[PDB]
C-alpha cells in the first residue's frame, strides 16, 4: 500500500568553504553516492548539520540533491525534522515543494513531547504533504524516545508514515517494532549494527559511513535484503573498526575529518558548536581509514 | 562581575486561541514582583521558547522588560541556541531590547564537544556586555558542560559569571563551587533547591514559582542569609508539588496547575507539547491542595 | 576448543515448603531434554543459585548430571562468585560433581576492574579442565567483562570458549565475533535470541525454554542450520512471552508462569525474592494464553 | 529508636601474605579512634566483605569489638547479604559478637523487588534487637530500596533506624527527610558529605576518613553543630581526594593511598581486586601531596 523509500541510504554531509555550501563538492559528493550503489541521499540531516544551516542553505542542498538525482533511481529524502510542529510542517511543505521524493523527520528535541504529544506532532506532518514520512528516533540527541507503539500507531493511521529509523542501541526494540507490525520500514541508523537491523527485516539503512565508503555499505545492504547474510555480516564486521571511529566525537566531527582526510572535502570546517576534533581523535580516524579502500570521485 | 541571582521565575507563556495572550502575560510577570522574586526569565523552555515565533519572542522578552521597570527585578531573557551564530543573534536581541542579561541553554541535539561547548559560549559572551548565565540540563540537551569548561568560561569570559544546573548532581555543585567559588551557581531543579543553595548556590530559576512565588521567594532569602532551617523546612513542604509539577514534562503540568489555580485562562499548549493525560491532571489537582496559592 | 553450544535452559529451582523440590527438578530436566533441549544449567541466576545452601547447590548439580546420563544434553553447572577463590571452589566442585562445563558470572557488587576480571577468570579456568563460558550481565553485577577482556581471555586459557551475554547491546556482539569469530556467543536474553543467534551466535542460555522448551530449541536449531527464516519468525511469537518474563525480576515471572502452566507444584521462592505483584500475576497469565505450553 | 550516628569509618581489611594482618587491623582501628571517629564498619564493602572467609569475618568484628571497648566509639558490623537467610546469619552473628549494630546492604545481583526487599529487611530486623542500618548502592547491587520502601521499614521495624545512602541523589535525601524527618540518614560517599549533612543528614560512613580520619570527623562534627560554613570548608577541601579514591572501584585507590602513606605494609587484595593502574597509583600518590595525614 505504503509509498516507501528503503535500501542503502546516504546522511549527506554539508562541507563548508570559507564558512559557505561548497556547492560543486556538494553535487561532487551525491555523484559519486550514485556511482557507488546507493538507493537513497539524505541532505540536510543530522549528519548535514541542517541546525546550522540558514534557511537558504537548506533549500540550496536540497534542490542540488534534487538535481544531481534526476534520471537516476536514486531517491531524495530529505532532512525536514523539528521540535516545534509548524515548523516540522513547514519544513515537510519545503522538502515537498521542492523535489523530495520523501522527508526524515526527526523527534522533537529538547522540548521532551510525552507520546500523545509525538502522535499530534507527526500526525499534523504526515498530513502536510502527500510524499512518504520517515520518522527518526535517537533519544540520545532528542531527550525524547518514540515508542513502540507510538511508532505502530503512526503508521497504521497515517497513510505517508511507513517506518521509522532507528538510532537506539536497542536491537530489542527493533525486534519489537517488527514483531507487532511486520509492514513497517525499519532502517538502521547506527552504522555499526547496520546487518543486525537488516538481517531481522529491516529493509534500509541511513548511514554516515557510507559518505565515506559508499560502495561498502551499498553492497552490505543489498546482500542483506537479498538475503545474502553471511557476505552482509562480513562487511558489516569489517567496517566495524572505522564504524566506531567514526563517532569517536559527535557525529559529523569524524566523518567530516575522514571526508577531508581522503580528499573528498576541500577543507575540514564546522559551523560552530561543532568544530574540529582533538589532535589525538584526529591520528585515530586517520589511522583506521589505512584499512579501507577509499572511492575517488 | 556583574551577576543576576536570588529568587527567579522561569516564566510560563500562555496562550489564548494558539497565540500568546499577552495582557496574562504581564500580570502573571507582576504577580511574581509582588511575591518577592528577584528577577523573571522569559522564553526559556518553562515559557515553550522552542515553539515561539520570531514576533512572540519579541513580544514576551519587551512585555517582561517593560513590566520590571520602576522595580528591583531583573530581566533574565531566554536567548540559548544549538547554532552558535543564532544564539549569538538571540543575545544581541536581548540586549538590544532591555534584558538585564541572558539564559543561554548548552546546545541540543548536535552534541558539540567540550572545545566546541568553549567557543560557542565565547562568541555569545563577546556579542554583549550583559551578564550571561549557562544553562546545564544534559536530559534535555544530550550534551553537558563540563565543570571545567563551565569554569574556563567563567574565568576567560566576563559577563559568564556562573550555571543554572539541571543536572540532579549535587557532587558536580560540590565540584563547581569548591574549584570555583567565585561562580553564581543557579539552581535549575525545585526540588533540591536548598540542597544547592546550602552548598552556596545563590539563587533558583523555579518553574514552581510560577504557581508559588512566595514560597520560593521566602526560601531562597532564608537560604542566602543563612537562615538553613526556615530554606530546608520550605524546601521540605515544596517537595511534593516540585515532584507533582514534573509528572509530565515541563512546562506541561505547571501550565495545568496554573490554570487549575486560575491564573490563566485557557489550558493551551503549542505542539508537540499538549494537555497532559486524564490522570495526570488529576493527580496535579491534589497535590495542589495542600498549598496555598496566591492570586492576582 | 571443547564447547557447550546449542539450545540451554537456565533450569529454575522449584521449591515445596522452603526444600528443593527434587522430583520436580529432574522432572523439569526430563522434560527440558524431550523437547530438543542440548544443554541444562542448574544452579544458575534463574536457579536461584544466591540463596541455596551447598547441600542443595550439590542436590541439583547432581540431579542434572544423573537425569542427562545416556543423553546428549551437557551440564553447564552455574559456578560463578564475586570472590575468586570462592569461585575456583565452586568450578572445582561442579567439575567433581560430574558437569560438562561451568558457567561462571562475572564478579557482582565489588566491581572488578579489568585487570581483576581477567586474573579472576584466569584463576578460574586453570582450575579445572572443563569448557569455562563467562557471563556478562553489567545490570545485575555493576560491572562490564569489556571485549578486550573477554577476547584476551578466550585466547589466552585453553578452558575459556565464548561467552553468554546479557546487555542489551549488539554493538557488543558485532565487536565481539568481528574481533574474533571463533568464540562462540551465546544469548542471554530471550527476546534478542534471533539477532545474536544471526550474527555468528552459537546458542542460547534460555529463561523462556523453562516454559517453551520446544520453541527455544526450534528457534536455535533453525538458526544454527541457517535457516534464518524460520529462526526469526518464532523469535517474534516469543517476543510477548520474553518481555512479560522480566516484568518483574527473573526467575519471579518464570516460576509464575511455571506455576500457571502446572509444571511446578507450589509458587515458592527464597526471600529476597517473593511472589509478584497481582497485577502482574495477571498480565503473565494473559500473555501465556497466546501460547501452547507442552506438559509432561 | 537507639542509633549509631555521627563520623563513621567504613574499615579497610589489611592483608599480608594472603592473610589478615590482626595487628595492623587493630592498630587501625586504635588511629581512628584517636582522630575523633565515632564508629567503625568492620567487614564492609571497604573491607572487601565478598571475598573474606567466616574466620576472617568474625576475626575482624572482634579485633574491632574489642578495641573499642571502653571508649565512645560503636562498632557498626557489616551483615549485609543477597540471601535473607544468609543475611539473618550475619545479623544474629554480629550481635552475639558485641556489635553494636549492624550495616546490611540491599541484596546485590538477585534483583528483589520492593515487596522482597521489605520482607528481606524485616526478616534481619526481627532476628536481633541491635540499631540495624540499611546500605542503598543501586550501581553495585543492581536494586534500589525506594524510600517507601525504606520508610516504612524505619516505621514497622524498630531496629531499623536510617540508611546509608550511596546514589548520587540528593533529590531522594530530600524526598527520605522531607517525608519521615525521624530517620538518621547516612552519607555513603564522601564528595557529598556536606550536602547530605546540611540536609539533616546525621552522619557519615566514609571510605576517606581511613586516610583522613581527622579532617572527616571535623566536618561531621561542624555540620552536627550547625556549623556549616566551616563543615562546607573540609568538603571542599577534600573534593580532591574524596574523587580520586574511586579513581578504581573503592577500596583500590583508598587501599593504595593508606600503603603510600605507610600505614599499611603491603598492597595486597583479595581477587578479584587488585592493583591499580600505574597512571592511577601515580594520580592517587599526587593528590595526596596536598593533605596533612596523620600518623599512629
Ligand atoms: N537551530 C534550530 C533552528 C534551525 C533549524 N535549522 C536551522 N536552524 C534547530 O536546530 O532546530
Ligand atoms: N525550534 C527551533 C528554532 C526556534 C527557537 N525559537 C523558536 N524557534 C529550536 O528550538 O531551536
Ligand atoms: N549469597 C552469596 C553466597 C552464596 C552463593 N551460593 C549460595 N550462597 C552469593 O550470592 O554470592
Ligand atoms: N562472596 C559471597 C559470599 C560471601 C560473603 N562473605 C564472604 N563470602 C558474597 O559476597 O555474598
Ligand atoms: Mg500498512
Ligand atoms: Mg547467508
Ligand atoms: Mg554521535
Ligand atoms: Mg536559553
Ligand atoms: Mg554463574
Ligand atoms: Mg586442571
Ligand atoms: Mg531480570
Ligand atoms: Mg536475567
Ligand atoms: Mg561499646
Ligand atoms: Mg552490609
Ligand atoms: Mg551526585
Ligand atoms: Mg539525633
Ligand atoms: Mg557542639
Amino acid at each position: 500500500d505504503k509509498n516507501i523509500i528503503i535500501g542503502a541510504m546516504t546522511a549527506l554531509i554539508t562541507p563548508f568553504k570559507n564558512g559557505k555550501v561548497d556547492e560543486q563538492s556538494y553535487a561532487r559528493l551525491i555523484k559519486r553516492q550514485i556511482e557507488n550503489g546507493i538507493d537513497a541521499v539524505v541532505p540536510v540531516g543530522t549528519t548535514g548539520e541542517s541546525a546550522t544551516l540558514t534557511h537558504e542553505e537548506h533549500r540550496t542542498c536540497i534542490e542540488i540533491a534534487v538535481e544531481t538525482c534526476k534520471g537516476t533511481k536514486v531517491k531524495v529524502l530529505a532532512g525536514a525534522g523539528s521540535n516545534a510542529t509548524h515548523e516540522a510542517v513547514g519544513l515537510a511543505k519545503f522538502a515537498k515543494e521542492h523535489g523530495a521524493d520523501g522527508i526524515l523527520s526527526v523527534a522533537p528535541y529538547y522540548n521532551k513531547p510525552t507520546q500523545q504529544g509525538l502522535y499530534e506532532h507527526y500526525k499534523a506532518i504526515a498530513q502536510s504533504v502527500d510524499i512518504p514520512v520517515l520518522l527518526y528516533n535517537v533519544p540520545g540527541r532528542t531527550g525524547c524516545e518514540i515508542s513502540t507503539d507510538t511508532i505502530i500507531k503512526l503508521f497504521r493511521d497515517c497513510e505517508n508514515i511507513y517506518g521509522v529509523k532507528e538510532a537506539s542501541g536497542n536491537i530489542d526494540k527493533c525486534v519489537d517494532l517488527l514483531a507487532h507490525e511486520p509492514r513497517m520500514m525499519l532502517i538502521s541508523g547506527e552504522d555499526a549494527i547496520n546487518y543486525p537491523i537488516l538481517s531481522n527485516g529491516g529493509k534500509g539503512v541511513i548511514s554516515v559511513t557510507s559518505n565515506l565508503l559508499p560502495d561498502m555499505i551499498s553492497a552490505l545492504t543489498h546482500f542483506a535484503l537479498d538475503e545474502n547474510y553471511k557476505e552482509a555480516k562480513k562487511i558489516n564486521d569489517e567496517l566495524y573498526n572505522i564504524n566506531k571511529i567514526l563517532f569517536c566525537e559527535s557525529n559529523p566531527i569524524p566523518i567530516k575529518t575522514a571526508m577531508y582526510l581522503a580528499g573528498l572535502i576541500e577543507s575540514l570546517e564546522f559551523r560552530l558548536p561543532l568544530c574540529s576534533p582533538s589532535k589525538e581523535n584526529f591520528a585515530k580516524i586517520e589511522e583506521v581509514m589505512k584499512k579501507y579502500k577509499i572511492k575517488g570521485f
